[PDB]
């Protein structure tokens, strides 16, 4: 996260870390949103690699140890059957990950809200995007959990010749956009939490930015929209 603040420990309970082997130490690569005690939502593209993933929850701390850490491997990972690698434009960035233990719940561990079918927010609309990416373009990883508030751009906006274009679909939610603030490498498969009638609610999924820059003035970070996706939840969840 560009242009974020440090999140208090307890804000954002549903917050996870996705991470990777890499030797004899574990990298962070994504975030996601713990949404059952053993099912975990993150984008596509996340799990694109053939790498050993972990999930962990109660997480503040990347580097140090915070003493709230639930550390839990990835049993089954469910990607959307009609992403495509080759085109993150095209949607469908969300993949269910099955944990093989189930988490235990508390301050620093709850299920994320999801909003209702077919909600769409307003223009404008009020937001959060929470991680532990990159606080600059082409910088590092955060060592604590950053916020940054990022109201919504709404398709008709973002979808026009100045923005996106084009590559938007209304299956996705435009998030930022003012050239300090955004979601950068690292935040994707996190979530964006909205404020709907006094409750936040994981409305995105963190997917993509500019190949130009994060924080990039009339290019807002673009998330999967969780409410074109709570049928498919659903149903993976009830299968497996
Ligand atoms: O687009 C989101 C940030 C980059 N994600 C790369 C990855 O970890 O797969």
């Amino acid at each position: 996260v560009v242009g974020g603040t440090e999140a208090q420990r307890n804000s954002w309970p549903s917050q996870i870390s996705l991470q990777y082997r890499s030797g004899s130490s574990w990298a962070h690569t994504c975030g996601g949103t713990l949404i059952r005690q053993n099912w975990v939502m993150t984008a596509a593209h996340c799990v694109d690699r053939e790498l050993t993933f972990r999930v962990v929850v109660g997480e503040h701390n990347l580097n140090q140890n915070d003493g709230t850490e639930q550390y839990v491997g990835v049993q089954k990972i469910v990607v959307h059957p009609y992403w495509n690698t080759d085109d993150v434009a095209a949607g469908y960035d969300i993949a269910l990950l099955r944990l093989a233990q189930s988490v235990t719940l508390n301050s620093y561990v709850q299920l994320g809200v999801l909003p209702r079918a077919g909600t769409i927010l307003a223009n404008n609309s009020p937001c959060y995007i929470t991680g532990w990416g990159l606080t600059r373009t082409n910088g590092q990883l955060a060592q604590t959990l950053q916020q940054a508030y990022l109201p919504t751009v709404d398709y008709a906006i973002c979808s026009s010749s100045s923005y996106w274009g084009s590559t938007v679909k209304n299956s996705m939610v435009c998030a930022g956009g003012d050239g300090v603030r955004s979601g950068c490498q690292g935040d994707s498969g996190g979530p964006l939490h909205c404020l709907v009638n006094g409750q936040y609610a994981v409305h995105g999924v963190t997917s993509f930015v500019s190949r130009l820059g994060c924080n990039v003035t009339r290019k807002p970070t673009v998330f999967t929209r969780v409410s074109a996706y709570i049928s498919w939840i659903n149903n993976v969840i009830a299968s497996n």
